[PDB]
């Protein structure tokens, strides 16, 4: 039968590691973790990012907007085969839900 659990943002399960060494690293990992029991059957199905509108911990929103004229900081830039357009997206939204002075 299937019984589906969902688990949310806030609850600190998605972790990432970087790979490799402005700050260019060269691959990312990501690693979620889930109350199962380590049995055969089982499948996870993460949200990829950039597709929903409003995802995160904080809620940040696709402004659509291109550009901004002041604020980057600590700007960082991953290698391409290494990690892909929803796995950056991850990295960059559990790092700014744990800045406190990051507003996007």
């Amino acid at each position: 039968e299937v019984s589906c659990d969902f688990y949310a943002w806030a609850s600190d399960s998605i972790a990432c590691t970087t790979s490799g060494r402005a700050t260019s690293f060269g691959s990312l990992q990501c690693q979620v973790k889930v109350r199962s029991r380590e049995g055969d059957p089982l499948a996870v199905y993460l949200k990829k990012g950039q597709e929903f509108t409003i995802t995160g911990q904080k809620r940040f929103e696709q402004t659509g907007f291109q550009s901004a004229l002041s604020g980057m900081y600590s700007p960082v830039t991953f290698s391409a085969s290494g990690a892909s357009l929803a796995e950056v997206h991850l990295f960059c939204l559990l790092a700014c839900d744990h800045d406190s002075c990051c507003d996007g």
